[PDB]
């Protein structure tokens, strides 16, 4: 009830600018706030990132077991499973499980580098339908989140879409969705955003992103208890470029739409 005079509040309250956009694949109704304006992804896209490296996966049959090399070099602003492996290997599924449990920015950049460059991760959105992400650079630029620059945006109607393909729908293999989906239910850095709105008995499988601006960003497939899945994505950023972070915003935003729900 009232749910877009809420986010709005919501918004107006936070000094920022909030982009919703959930599936409610019960009856396949939406609600969308702001949900065709471009938003900086921050580390939310590493999901497209270990997704087509599963889709590549579908192929090269053995690929989640190549050994990776970690070197010192490689190294960038948040490596916090990366550097224990610095001067040996880390194997590409390793690297996807600390890009989207522990949001690894150097994890990250080998993914990037196995799809050939961030063009590699746009082709894979645009080989499942999505004709609105893009990947232009790599970790640590890909934050840089300046008003009104499109590199490395989607927007929320977009990627709640293709985050519904990717885990319930049939956009990998069946293998593979389930290997996704046991990631993100995994991720560490989700319990203050879109979770912290929800009942505690719903099961959540997120992947967080924050960068410069403050931006705060969560995107979510939720399991409430006794009805079918959502799809939920929170993007949010900020007019100060040094602004502190605001989970609790993501948070305001998704106990609102369980509300209207
Ligand atoms: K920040």
């Amino acid at each position: 009830s009232a749910v877009q005079q809420k986010l709005a509040a919501l918004e107006k309250s936070s000094g920022g600018r909030l982009g919703v956009a959930l599936i409610d694949t019960a009856d396949n109704t939406q609600v969308l706030y702001r949900g065709d304006e471009r938003f900086p992804m921050c580390s939310t896209s590493k999901v497209m990132a270990a997704a087509a490296v599963l889709k590549q996966s579908e192929t090269q049959k053995q690929l989640l077991n190549q050994p990776v090399e970690i070197k010192p070099a490689d190294l960038v602003n948040y490596n916090p499973i990366a550097e224990k492996h610095v001067n040996g290997t880390m194997t590409l599924a390793e690297l996807s499980a600390a890009a989207l449990q522990y949001s690894d920015n150097t994890a990250m950049n080998k993914l990037i580098a196995q799809l050939g460059g961030p063009g590699g991760v746009t082709a894979f959105a645009r080989a499942i339908g999505d004709e609105t992400f893009r990947l232009d650079r790599t970790e640590p630029t890909l934050n840089t989140a300046i008003p009104g620059d499109p590199r490395d945006t989607t927007t929320p109607r977009a990627m709640a879409q293709t985050l519904r393909q990717l885990t319930l729908g049939h956009a990998l293999g069946e293998t593979q969705r389930a290997q996704l989906v046991t990631w993100l239910k995994g991720n560490t850095t989700g319990a203050a955003s879109i979770r912290a709105g929800l009942p505690t008995s719903w099961t959540v499988g997120d992947k967080t992103g924050s960068g410069d601006y403050g931006t705060t960003n969560d995107i979510a497939v939720i399991w409430p208890q006794g009805r079918a899945p959502l799809v939920l994505v929170t993007y949010f950023t900020q007019p100060q470029q040094n602004a502190e972070s605001r989970r609790d915003v993501l948070a305001s935003a998704a106990r609102i739409i369980a509300e209207g729900l």
